[PDB]
């Protein structure tokens, strides 16, 4: 589990997403597994504007903040789950890591802020959804 608060939003996998989250609906993409819903009070998290690709993610499933190398946003397949029948997820950035499902939510970080949240994992792979290429979340 986890979110991002930033300004008026929260920003959750959008197979997490609540009753409060979907009434209050600001944007949802299914083939990236995000959803940005509004808040009444304002969030303290800075998303990061910036190609890092080296940054800490914080594992749920370890109770520990691991540095990681990750590649850039991309096209990845993902196989079938109880949340998505197989498909293509898109804005997916993997790195070699642990990772269970529980773990979706947790924050990946770079020296400029947020870069994303845990989204897939298994096989020694943990993979981010990336949320650096929404700017309106700035505004
Ligand atoms: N974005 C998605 O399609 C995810 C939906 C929920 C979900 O459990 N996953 C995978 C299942 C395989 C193991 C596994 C480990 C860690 C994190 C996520 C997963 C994919
Ligand atoms: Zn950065």
């Amino acid at each position: 589990s986890g979110a991002i608060y930033v300004g008026n939003y929260r920003v959750v996998n959008r197979h997490l997403a609540t009753h409060n989250d979907w009434a209050n609906l600001v944007w949802e993409d299914s083939s990236r597994d995000l959803l940005v819903s509004s808040t009444t009070a304002q969030g303290c998290d800075t998303i990061a504007r910036c190609d890092c690709q080296t940054g800490v993610y914080y594992c749920s499933s370890r109770r520990k903040h691991y540095p990681v190398s990750f590649s850039k946003p991309s096209l990845i397949f993902v196989e079938a789950s109880e949340y998505y029948p197989a498909r293509y997820q898109s804005h997916l950035m993997l790195a070699v890591g642990h990772s269970e499902p529980g773990d979706c939510g947790g924050i990946l970080r770079c020296q400029h802020g947020v870069v994303g949240i845990v989204s897939t994992g298994g096989n020694g792979l943990v993979g981010f959804a990336d949320v650096r290429d929404l700017l309106w979340l700035d505004e």
